[PDB]
């Protein structure tokens, strides 16, 4: 693909998300993807280094050892190191383990991104016309700080003859993606387009839970279809993912908002992730 998407750029300011104007904000939310300026005080260098190292094993300091932590170590099949069928290999960790398992500076990064994402999500919920007292249940806790949050590190193995990462929608409400190299593509309006590279911005997009939640609103919001093209050289990235609380045995559920009525349950949060990962990776 040779077309490059023209995305709207936003900033977090005194009143929440600031786009250039109300029309720009509407286009961004209608597309389900936009750029978000990275706060100047926020240090991403340890996260960038973790994404470059996590897969390399205990010979490589300080982060290569996370290659050896599989899902078995967490009692949760979703977490730890995972080789995917595509070029991608990942390390995924939910917030309840960050303080104990991640390096301290990586847990700190995760916490910063959680509070940034929280602020982004609340701006979106307000634009959707959902009553504020329904936000906590509608977002499975992400309208406050009680959601499930995964800080997930990605490395694309260019020696594998696969697509980088198959076409998919994310599971949750908000993904804050840190990417510094080409490869991410988005499908708005049934044409694949490259996401412009800008290491001064995150890429923000909505997941399936945002789409389900707002599907009956006057302006439904989409979970952007996106992929990573086959990489001829290595690539890395990381993202902060916000989902309805999906702990084993403590699942907040996924809801659709019915204007003038309230929230109706659609499915489980973990169930949605499992069904989505099935539909993606085959
Ligand atoms: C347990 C997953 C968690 C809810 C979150 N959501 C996701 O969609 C993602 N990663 C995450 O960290 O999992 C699958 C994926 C397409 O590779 C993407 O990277
Ligand atoms: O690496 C990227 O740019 C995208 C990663 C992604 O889409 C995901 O982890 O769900
Ligand atoms: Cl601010
Ligand atoms: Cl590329
Ligand atoms: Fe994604």
């Amino acid at each position: 693909v040779d077309r490059t998407a023209d995305l709207e750029r936003a900033r977090l300011g005194d009143d929440g998300l600031d786009f250039q104007d109300d029309a720009a904000q509407a286009r961004a939310f209608a597309q389900g993807v936009f750029l978000l300026e990275i706060p100047e005080w926020l240090d991403l260098s340890a996260g960038d280094r973790f994404a470059r190292q996590f897969f390399q094993g205990t010979g490589v300091e300080p982060y290569g050892k996370y290659r050896d932590l599989s899902s078995e170590h967490f009692g949760d099949e979703l977490l730890g190191y995972h080789s995917r069928v595509d070029q991608l290999e990942q390390f995924l960790l939910e917030r309840r383990f960050w303080g104990e398992v991640y390096p301290s500076e990586i847990a700190t990064l995760g916490e910063h991104l959680t509070l940034l994402s929280h602020r982004v999500l609340r701006s979106v919920l307000a634009s959707a016309g959902i009553p504020e007292e329904d936000w906590h249940r509608a977002s499975g806790g992400c309208s406050e700080t009680n959601g499930s949050y995964h800080l997930t590190f990605n490395h694309y193995r260019s020696a594998h003859q696969d697509i980088g990462l198959s076409s998919h929608k994310d599971d949750g409400f908000i993904t804050v993606l840190r990417t510094t190299a080409q490869g991410l593509e988005v499908n708005r309006d049934d044409v694949w387009e490259k996401v412009p590279v800008d290491p001064a911005c995150f890429v923000v997009n909505f997941g399936l839970s945002m789409e389900i939640l707002t599907s009956a609103c006057v302006t439904p919001l989409s979970a952007i279809m996106h992929r990573v093209s086959h990489q001829n050289f290595d690539r890395s990235s990381f993202g902060h993912f916000s989902s309805s609380r999906c702990l084993p045995g403590a699942d907040d559920g996924i809801y659709r908002y019915l204007p003038s009525a309230g929230l109706e349950r659609v499915c489980g949060s973990r169930e949605l992730i499992e069904e989505n990962d099935h539909e993606i990776y085959m």
